């Protein structure tokens, strides 16, 4: 079975997150050039973006969150999720105590600035699933794009936004420095089931069906190269894992990157397998808050298939 495309292009709204790490880990350990592939990796502030890269052409598979599948669907779109990196959202939302030190409740996030990586991003839509729960709207506030990395933490820490939505390391360094207080976490299963119900898979790769369509082999070499990556996190010390990224990904802290990989261990997927209740979770996530969704149109199954992740697994049992 020979490659349909070896040269592949990969769009990433946030290449430094803990959120992506399978995906660094897949190209700093060759696991990409294992199955013959030459894959391109093109970074952007958040998921939003790098989900345009791909509708505009520039880019053939998107490393982004699992909910946008369906959110594509809902308007007549289809793409596939099929290789899993993240199985938690690892998502979380804080306060700037500098500007909301008297913070009480979601009331007082009403007419403020809330730091998510790209509009649009699962960044955005979080906080918008939170207003929608707690009885306000997503124009009650203003999101402010502020990317994945230094930006963001800067931005929090100078005064420019009021709240911030992001992953680990961001929200880490964040948290150690005193300048956040988190409203809503979602690193652990327990946390995210707690807010949405059942499995919430975040970070995947997925792409338009006429890819998943015209390069089946190409999708397998990829998503062993997820499931390869997937099961070295899961054995490697948080050493081994920092000493594999690029040094611009510790935020300048590496003892904080450490405790980072240790908080959101359990939100990365171990073996790249899709949980069977997740875009049912998804799905119904997404109708509590996005305005005239209509779920019933959607079939979750078009979203999603464990095809290649279940070959990977038994050619990569270790």
């Amino acid at each position: 079975q020979k490659l349909e495309k070896a040269k592949v292009q990969i769009a990433v709204g946030g290449k430094p997150l803990i959120y992506y790490l399978p995906l660094t880990i897949a190209e700093v350990k060759g696991f990409f050039k294992d199955e013959g592939l030459d894959v391109s990796i093109a970074d952007f502030a958040g998921g939003s973006k790098a989900l345009q890269a791909v509708v505009g052409g520039s880019a053939d598979v998107v490393s982004g969150a699992f909910e946008h599948t369906l959110s594509l669907q809902a308007k007549g779109q289809f793409y596939r999720a099929f290789a899993l990196q993240g199985r938690a959202p690892m998502i979380g939302v804080g306060v700037s105590k500098k500007n909301l030190p008297g913070y009480k409740g979601p009331a007082d996030l009403k007419g403020r600035k809330i730091g998510v990586t790209a509009p649009g991003s699962s960044t955005n839509m979080v906080v918008n699933f939170f207003l929608a729960k707690h009885g306000l709207k997503a124009s009650d506030v203003s999101f402010i794009g502020v990317g994945a990395g230094a930006g963001a933490v800067t931005a929090l820490r100078s005064g420019q936004i009021d709240a911030i939505s992001n992953t680990d390391p961001v929200v880490s360094m964040l948290e150690t420095s005193g300048d956040i207080q988190i409203i809503v976490d979602t690193r652990t299963l327990k946390d995210t089931k707690e807010i949405f119900g059942g499995n919430m898979p975040a970070g995947c790769l997925y792409a338009p069906q006429a890819f998943v369509d015209a390069n089946p082999n190409t999708a397998q070499a990829l998503t062993n190269a997820i499931v390869r990556a997937d099961k070295w996190i899961q054995k490697a010390g948080a050493d081994e894992i920092a000493k594999a990224v690029p040094e611009g990904y510790l935020l300048g802290d590496p003892a904080v990157y450490k405790a980072a990989i240790g908080k959101s261990m359990e939100g990365l997927s171990p073996d790249g397998v899709i949980p069977e209740d997740g875009a049912a979770t998804a799905l119904k996530a997404l109708a509590a808050f996005v305005p005239d969704f209509d779920a019933a149109k959607v079939d979750p199954a078009k979203a999603w298939t464990n095809e290649y992740t279940r070959r990977a697994n038994e050619k990569y049992p270790n």
